């Protein structure tokens, strides 16, 4: 079968020399059995216990019948013929049989036969794998930007990829099962040593004894009482042929010994317990191929001796870069177009979103979508953006959550002319792609992750100057100081949102250069004090100082400079009181002050006649001044988690009030003037000292059962007409 | 095994000859084993150790018992019989064994066995390739799977040629084997024919044992001598034939220099000139196969070539894209033209050149493509887009394009991706360049041939220009429309544009001018000026636009413009004036002196009010003040009856004035996001306004009368 690849040439040679030696052994045996005789004639005159060897001549007479001659032949053949002449073929047969048993012991020893057959089968199926040919088929300024070189990959069938993956798993399991044993190498070493020592023995003693095969043998067999003679001279007819065969056999054994000594030299000097693969990975440039341990590098040295081709065809299949390539090619087939189409969702801005969580790479079937809007790559390793991304004409936002993604020049150009918003989340600078600064159409940047550096502070983001069309910028990076490059690029910024997640920040007179800024958020900057520089921004419209540990906010008087400021948010702080000067803030449309230490609402706050939103929940409020009816523009009001006990009737003067959040209060009785409010749509009642719902609550034109949040104990008190109408309206 | 094709005729003849020689060796060996004796009789009368040989006859009596005859036979046979008479069959057997070992040494030697088995494995399936028969019949429809098989077999052939040609081992073995065969044939003719005479029927032995038998010399008969002589003559005749064949093979192997294969007849007949001659150890296997059959070598050359590779790739691509599936992907572009988009293909499919209705072609990431001369089959084609596609062209196709190409969209990631033959055209009108082309000490050398465009009229240089190129200046003496987009890179002109007096439309988008240059005032024939996204804080320089007597449309949007200079009143000819995305806070009344105004868009600004003078612009058709702080609409807005669409969303509008129904021409109005309460009933008297043109929420649409809802839904239906 395939076992022919195991044997090197020095084993074929000893498989054929063994056959030839066995052939001559069989010939010698079948000659010595049916043909070998000894023709003996007595010597009449004996000199020194030896044959003297000293009318036409007449033949001598011995007066011996034929059977006497046969008997003396038998006796002299048994006694005075050297055993190496009689038993040469049997010795040759025995030595060749033990040579053969030494050469083929491991193939029949079941401890190593299973290992060898498994190895040869797996190497064969790794030689015929169509992935193996494909793997070898592939053979400053730009370099530092993370722009990878163009690379083009094909397709593999689903079944073919499954077979390749299964073969990879089987190869790894076999490698674990085999690299630990080290039984085959020991057996091969023992076999070679035994062959060498046996060659030494049977090339020494055979040459020692080969001189005893003589044609003429003198025997003194000491039988007079049977034949009457003392000594005989005999001819061994097959002595010369046996000598020739013995010389031929010792020549064959000499060649066998030379080849076995070559085998011992090759197996000893190399120290082949480890295979390096130093040629293939220096030729094809596939570094990730580990060196091999015991019991597996010898099985590969034998194969290399048979043919180096299988060594490459297995080393490539044993690499990990190939495994990553196969993983990509299987992942591409794994995700159908429709399965990713169904995976699409809707984001906050009502776009089509695809969130790839925990994938080995980007399934290149995503770039066959035309309707994708936001792509989110979270926890993807060292991925590279292919140039196929240009198919995504609708791509607008790219999210890089812990993915140091590289790109190619065409895809980089396409993003450079189409990308709008980029979301960056990282743990270190290396996870930030450095090619973002070539994106000259980006507008929104979301840098998440610490970036302040020691002795090289604020050097990575120096490319922000290149992003000319940057408008929005959100930084959540535990900043201890405003970076200079951000300050410089703020000259055309139209929004900022910093978030030090509790870290203290010092503006240190730097925010004044962002003359185009309109919205400014400083969340968890631990300011504890509004800097005056914020009031130097003559274009601001949205100021948020969430969780700055603010206590006194009387600086809001300077907000008089801002002549277009509408929305203000100082929620989630320790604001003890609302300063009266807020009444001067005429332009306000929304005001959020929840989650504060606020106790009372001063009346001056109701001079903001354009106010529309008022969120004063989770404070120390105990009542509501009657001026609430002045703000006829009000449409929302939340007083959740307060000590409000009686609702003032004037509250119901604002007819276009669309909501009321009366949760977690001490309201004893809900005023019946609620039916006055024609524009009420969502009113929350859970958490009050209420006992019955006034009927007028149920006559709101658009309020429905779902829109009414209340305990079922209170809802049970509604008139049945009200319950029926609310449920019927809710059902449609 | 399938190695039968690797044996030439002489190898089969030598195998048969060796089998016959082995057979006669076995026969002469068993005969020598079972019967070869000597029959000796002593000579009574001896003359000089020889037999003198000098009433019915009576037999002579030697007085020798049978065993003494056996002993003398053994002694004479051992000593006075020539070794060649005894050991002839064993020598024949040894010579045949070593001949067979020489013959089959390269098959059993693993180093050269692997190469032969791999070569025959590849060649058998190359002969079996379903594409070989088609290609050689052509000297068509094919399955995709068999195309992949053909591609894989091309890969295997390339790898095989890479591996094999380095070897030079099979040739060395097949040389040394024949050398050894020839020398051993010479030796075993030399010694044999010399020694063949020693086989004699009768011999005379003076074995000199008198003490045992009593005689001096004996005459013996060798019964097998005649038969052994016959077999010796037969064996030497066979050896002579063997040597003749071996010397013939040596001469044949030393005639043509088998280390190199010419490979010229097949390439000369089948028109595949891209077949380089194979190196050592690969010419030899082809030579042996040719000795068996040239057909396999011819069926292997098709895969060995390069033209066949490209043709197979083209056939695979053609099978990939059918004509009807190609038509299914045909679409229409924005410019009201028929366009075909090709993205990331190996080459240009040959099937695209049948849809003559195609007008615009786009090539996006299609590497190493040569434009066939068959594009003349497409005459309705008018635009070719080369998107990162460095495409080579042929003389007939280029000559055809020189008279059939008006617009050529070019996008390049590098200079060499720009075709050098684009300027060779002469009927071209529109050229779009998209890519950085700046260089240091070799600045703007790529577009030097731009002067050859004697017909160019439309240009668009989105090329990251830090300066206005000099070749553009030289060529602009005939241009009409110029578009420039620097992607935010500052543009430097500095008196390098005014040579272009034939211009009519000029666009400087994202050039970061920060200030209108005076040179534009030289362009007297200019009619449409755009300065989008130039960080323009003030636009006072437009006062100089009095020179331009046909300025109709002016756009200054996406800037930081603070105010509208009143001098804009002098620009009476303005028809469409875009100023959205600006820091403008108020509208001077002088802007209303331009009564010819038809489009006025002022969205995304700092506006708070609308002047009553807006009724003076009776020619106004579309007005947009979206995303502003406009409190209420003045009734003078409705003085301009021909208003067809208003954009009023994202504002602080409280209620809609009732004069809305007065404007019959009003076909659209946008009001989403405004603090609106109830729509006026006059919305029911709008003649051509429909639901699609009424951009408003359904919760406010509920306020509209059901008659108005009926009319709106009826208009929406038809």
């Amino acid at each position: 079968p395939a076992y022919r690849i195991l044997k090197p040439w020095w084993d074929v040679f000893t498989d054929y020399i063994s056959i030839v030696m066995l052939m001559i052994a069989v010939f010698g045996g079948t000659l010595q059995v049916t043909q070998d005789k000894m023709i003996c004639l007595p010597c009449k005159w004996v000199t020194k216990d030896s044959c003297n060897d000293s009318t036409g001549p007449t033949g001598i007479k011995y007066d011996l019948d034929r059977h006497q001659y046969n008997y003396v032949d038998a006796v002299c053949y048994e006694n005075r013929l050297h055993w190496f002449a009689k038993y040469f073929p049997y010795l040759v047969l025995l030595h060749t049989l033990i040579f053969l048993a030494c050469s083929n012991f491991w193939f029949k020893f079941p401890r190593t036969s299973s290992k060898l057959e498994h190895f040869v089968s797996i190497l064969l199926k790794c030689f015929d794998s169509p992935w193996t040919t494909r793997a070898l088929s592939e053979t400053k300024s730009r370099i530092e930007q993370g722009i990878v070189d163009r690379s083009e990959t094909g397709v593999l069938d689903k079944k073919e990829g499954e077979q390749a993956k299964a073969l990879f798993e089987k190869v790894k399991k076999f490698r674990t099962h085999v690299e630990e044993g080290d039984i085959v190498y020991r057996l091969y070493m023992r076999q070679t040593i035994i062959k060498v020592i046996k060659f030494a023995l049977i090339i020494c003693y055979t040459v020692y004894y080969v001189h005893n095969i003589k044609f003429d043998v003198d025997c003194t067999v000491d039988i007079e009482s049977l034949t009457g003679y003392r000594t005989y001279r005999c001819a061994h007819p097959l002595a010369t042929l046996f000598k020739i065969l013995a010389s031929f056999y010792i020549s064959l054994v000499i060649f066998y010994g030379l080849i076995c000594m070559y085998t011992l030299w090759w197996m000893l000097r190399r120290s082949l317990k480890k295979y390096s693969f130093e040629s293939i990975r220096e030729e094809s440039s596939y570094s990730d191929i580990p060196d091999v341990k015991n019991d597996f590098a010898f099985m590969l040295h034998l194969i290399d001796q048979y043919d180096p081709l299988y060594s490459k065809r297995f080393a490539v299949f044993l690499s990990e870069v190939s495994e990553n390539k196969l993983r990509q090619l299987n992942l591409n087939n794994e995700w159908t177009l429709d399965k990713l189409r169904q995976r699409l969702t809707k984001n906050a801005q009502d776009k089509l979103e695809l969130h790839l969580f925990m994938l080995s790479g980007i399934p290149d079937t995503v770039f066959d979508l035309v309707e994708l809007e936001v792509l989110k790559l979270e926890l993807i390793p060292d991925v590279t953006i292919p140039p196929s991304i240009a198919q995504l004409t609708g791509l607008k936002e790219l999210w890089l959550y812990h993915t140091a993604a590289k790109i190619e020049a065409p895809a980089l150009a396409f993003l450079r002319e189409n990308l709008r918003a980029l979301h960056i989340k990282f743990t270190d600078i290396k996870e930030i792609p450095l090619w973002i600064y070539s994106l000259k159409t980006l507008e929104e940047l979301h840098l998440t992750g610490n970036l302040s550096a020691e002795n090289n502070r604020y050097i990575v983001i120096d490319g922000l100057r290149e992003l000319k069309r940057l408008k929005v910028l959100r930084l959540k990076s535990n900043l201890s100081k405003l970076p200079q490059v951000v300050t410089d690029v703020g000259v055309h910024l139209q929004k900022l949102s910093i978030n030090n997640e509790g870290t203290k920040l010092i503006v240190l007179n730097s925010l004044k250069k962002m003359v185009n800024l309109t919205e400014l958020e400083l969340i968890r900057c631990d300011l504890e004090r509004i800097p005056h520089s914020i009031f130097s921004l003559h274009n601001l419209q949205e100021i948020d100082l969430k969780d700055n540990n603010l206590k006194t906010i009387e600086e809001i008087i300077s907000f008089q400079h801002l002549h277009r400021l509408t929305c203000l948010k100082l929620w989630y702080n320790h604001i003890a009181y609302i300063p009266i000067q807020i009444g001067n803030l005429t332009n306000l449309e929304r005001l959020y002050l929840n989650r504060n230490k606020i106790e009372k609402i001063p009346t001056q706050l109701f001079y903001c006649r354009k106010l529309r939103y008022l969120d004063l929940s989770h404070n120390n409020l105990t009542f509501l001044p009657a001026d609430i009816g002045l703000l006829q523009n009000l449409q929302n009001l939340a007083v959740t988690a307060n000590r409000i006990e009686a609702l003032p009737p004037e509250l119901f003067q604002c007819r276009k009030l669309r909501a009321l959040h009366l949760g977690n209060n001490v309201l004893q009785s809900l005023p019946s003037r609620v039916g006055e409010l024609t524009n009420l749509t969502q009113i929350e009642l859970r958490g009050n000292r209420l006992e019955c719902l006034p009927v007028e609550l149920g006559e709101c034109p658009l309020l429905k059962r779902s829109g009414l949040v209340v305990e079922e104990d209170l809802f049970s008190t509604l008139p049945p007409e009200v319950k029926e109408r609310l449920w019927r309206a809710d059902k449609e």
